């Protein structure tokens, strides 16, 4: 499965010949191909950090900085996830009259869910991060653009997850968590991305209703079908999944649920 259909970039991709026209710092990281078109080498940290930044400039009026030594995401690709987000809660048939309380788990130095999701629809987020560069950066990005009162940025230990975020501070209900990668002997070794959703799963057993909705986008087909059978295994009784992509970079999103 494709794009979001309403991502705004599903008909109108990126015309990297007007952001190169409009933003010289842009410009600086753009060659001309054989084609005699304008483009970008995507292997490059510096033009991708460009690109990203610029696209966050034009299309959502967001500055953002962010450093080359942490994962810089793909706009188009991000906003897949806060469309599906916003079909799971049932946001096209609501009101304004309705907060919205999110969790981003592992933010990242762009905090890009939050600043996405508070931008275009006024949710708030509790935004939560391991790594100190990328909170420090989250938490600049989110003042820099005055959403502190929408997203609240939190250093949390490296060995907690959503449970330790979750105590007498916290709001009674969320809306949804969301969260995406990086993450002889017969048996295969579960790795990186199927480990982490189970914590995710561990803790949803604990939380249950206090979240609408556990959700989780994986970077690995193969994470998808075992995931499907923890949560059976475990009795949850509302499972959803889906597929989105950027050109080759493809997504698995899944969901689960408590309530009918
Ligand atoms: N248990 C945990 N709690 C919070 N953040 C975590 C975590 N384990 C890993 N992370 C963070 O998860 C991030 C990688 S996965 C999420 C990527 C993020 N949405 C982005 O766009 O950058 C890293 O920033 C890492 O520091």
């Amino acid at each position: 499965k494709s794009m979001h259909a309403r991502n705004r970039y599903k008909d109108k991709p990126p015309d990297f010949a007007y952001l190169a026209s409009k933003y010289p710092d842009f410009k600086q990281h753009v060659q001309i191909n054989l084609n005699g078109r304008v483009s970008l080498n995507f292997k490059d940290p510096e033009a991708v950090r460009a690109l990203t930044c610029t696209l966050l400039r034009e299309d959502f009026g967001l500055s953002i900085d962010i450093p080359l030594e942490r994962l810089i995401p793909t706009v188009p690709l991000r906003l897949n996830y806060i469309h599906w987000v916003e079909d799971l809660i049932g946001h096209q048939d609501s009101d304004k009259s309705t907060l919205r309380r999110g969790i981003d788990i592992g933010t990242g130095a762009s905090c890009i869910y939050p600043l996405l999701g508070a931008t275009l629809n006024g949710w708030y987020f509790l935004a939560t991060e391991v790594d100190d560069m990328c909170f420090n950066y989250a938490k600049k990005n989110v003042e820099q653009n005055n959403l502190s009162d929408l997203i609240k940025v939190v250093k949390v230990p490296q060995k907690t997850l959503l449970m330790d975020a979750l105590k007498e501070e916290s709001e009674i209900i969320y809306d949804f968590c969301m969260c995406n990668p990086p993450f002889i002997t017969e048996i295969m070794a579960e790795g990186g991305e199927l480990e982490f959703v189970k914590r995710i799963i561990h803790d949803s057993l604990q939380l249950k209703k206090r979240l609408r909705w556990y959700s989780c986008m994986l970077g690995k087909k193969c994470s998808l079908a075992p995931l499907k059978e923890e949560l059976r295994i475990q009795g949850v009784p509302k499972v959803t999944y889906t597929e989105f992509c950027q050109g080759r970079t493809m997504r698995w999103a899944l969901a689960w649920s408590f309530y009918d």
